[PDB]
């Protein structure tokens, strides 16, 4: 199922979304149009790994603070003077039990359900690769995750396509299979020197394309069997 | 006030530090020899600071401590398997009252709730020149002693405090905060400019580079003028 | 200072307001009919003390009770009318808000423990009135806000209370006539519960004509808190 | 199998109870005699039902513990200074593990994660008929042991379960859970009806009337089939 959260008429929503429309926790339905996308769930904390699609003799972690999370429907604020500001289509994992120098042929036994996140950064404010991209990619709004948590539904997180749209043109395209490092491998990485706790997510990188986004273009990023995550730009 | 948690007969205590005991909430107070310290606060994001104690860096080379970092003060420290070269760092670390963006480095510290001691722990072997600190090096499982108090009201200037390390109970390092090339205001004003820090959030603000390597079965024990004692064993992985 | 949180453009916003302003915290303004309330704070456990307004003497005991966090509605929200009920009545009562660990204050250091204030509308069902939780504690039941009044209430018990229902003045009351002041209920209560900071007490209300009915716009209004407002709908 | 978690070497755990042995997230066993127990997770509200043992109540009376009211196994009960009646009561303890609203009691059970036994004190001296029974008689710090496991996938049937509880070692009282007037399932489709509850918020089910007077310096010891053993002792509050 995709599990949903949203606000209508001053209360928080815990739903499920089924044939376009979203079920509350009283089987009422809901019309998204209706009502207010917010994240499917509370993340604790969020790594990324960067240069992930064509290796590296090791992954290249990075962190998204919480302050950057933006759900569906949000806008994402571009920065005052940046020229080159680009998104980036990618699958999130969410882990679903505590992991601690798990192998990586379990990872996946340990995964709640994924969702699709649009791992924003500001080139501008990027010299190079020497020290960790946290003004250029840790922004606030820099993070759109959602819309949902989808569980029991992916068979193969290694076998989903991935697209993205700006203002409608479909602006991108491409493949998870093509990753890397897989998301088993990702988990085994991480989990041998870092306890990852339920709700904690892995961003898994973006393959390289057209991504330059500019204020007033509405971005819409969508990756299989998850949905759709929209979010238009504005100026600070 | 010097602000602590601590658990005991069961209870978690939110309760204050004074003249060698801890007083709970309701003023009845506890050996802390009889007692489970704990961190004096929930922490809510982490940044640390490479390179900023004595030209500085064109920006403030920020990096993440994860919160499974965490460890209270008596807490054990984890040393890495087959580790060769894992370095302690006494540092200021600022704890955030109010929400923060955009704010000037003049009013910064208006914004600031207390202070506290972290040990910055790093495992050298995993450094690289890839997002310097690697994760893998300074975010690994208790590599972040914090504590023991969430001192408020007490600390005039954070620029103006002595820094101490003990190892087996001998001093291995001597430093002061006024040797600071980005000053916390100036960390706070450079943060919140594009991240907006919330309260409990964490700044840890570096540290002067000193004999600073540890080994299985050393005590570490970290002093900040008005801060107290954080002390950590290490042991190793099981 | 009167601090609020609100929604707006997909983030949420931990603010405060100014001369009809909502300014968040790099200090933008927003207009009030451009964002969605929500509650001034996050709070804890909520208990309310009833017969607190009246040669008879006051209870020997503060005749406490509990609110589920699940009643909280911001102002703005909608507030459900249970299917047939026929008394369902508004309360307007001053809610205090606990800054500070409590357990064994004494009632001359109470106050020293305050954080803020804020106005609850503590609905209930008469129809359904042991703990009365059926009748109090239904989900949308506890309308608070709009904000979290610090440094600004000089004496709690010397405040008025407003009621108006559909713009209509419905009742008027006074603080001062509390049978127990804050400073006894919190500490009767701190006496044998620890009270946290953001814990909140309502401090009960004078009786008066404040039966509602679907449909109805309530305005409860006290002394330098503002104004909270909610509208009344049929159950769905 | 029986979720627990607790604290070693400055570390919170999330655990599994097997063989007598506690088993953390990495696997590493850990003996409980090294340990300190903590709440086998962290609670949401709690309700409670009175008279809910040996027809019925027109409608469950329902009551609230305070989470400030919760204690861990082997933590201490503080015994209200000059209380002459104070009583345990040994209570199937539900745990929901998904969101509920308006749910028939025919589904209600398929919305629980767990259950755990509970310690449901009571000062009988603060007792009246005023919001019966008062939040100063059941909310009281410590007054509610939960614990010590969050056993999950393990009870078939909660109304088939015997209930039984020790004071001293010696056997004060046994009872069944099958003699419950409402059912947990009517229970919860009777809350739900109205209030929204959501995962890890908790139910406890009542207790039928028994010997169960206690005294500072007793060592109480509830248990309930296939959910372990909640043992605490009871002190005199400074
Ligand atoms: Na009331």
């Amino acid at each position: 199922m995709k599990l949903a959260r949203f606000l209508a008429k001053g209360r928080v929503h815990q739903g499920v979304y089924r044939e376009g429309l979203l079920l509350d926790e009283a089987g009422e339905a809901h019309r998204p149009e209706d009502v207010t996308w917010l994240l499917p769930f509370t993340p604790g904390k969020i790594l990324g790994v960067a240069l992930n699609y064509a290796r590296p003799e090791e992954p290249a972690l990075f962190w998204k603070p919480n302050t950057s999370l933006l759900p569906h429907k949000g806008v994402v604020l571009y920065p005052k003077g940046a020229r080159f500001v680009h998104y980036e289509v990618e699958l999130a994992v969410v882990v679903g039990r505590p992991m601690k120098r798990v192998r990586a042929k379990d990872a996946l036994d340990y995964v709640l359900g994924y969702t699709i996140a649009n791992d924003l950064v500001a080139r501008d404010y990027v010299t190079n690769t020497f020290r960790p991209p946290i003004r250029a990619k840790g922004r606030d709004t820099f993070l759109p995750l959602g819309p949902f948590l989808v569980v029991e539904e992916v068979e193969d997180p290694q076998d989903l396509w991935l697209r993205a749209y700006v203002n409608g043109e479909l602006r991108q395209e491409g493949h998870t299979s093509r990753m890397l490092y897989s998301v088993a491998e990702l988990l085994e990485f991480i989990s041998e020197f870092m306890t990852l706790e339920p709700y904690d997510v892995l961003l898994t990188g973006t393959p390289k394309g057209i991504s330059q986004v500019r204020p007033g273009d509405v971005m819409r990023l969508e990756i299989e069997g998850l949905g759709a995550l929209e979010n238009p730009i504005e100026e600070e």
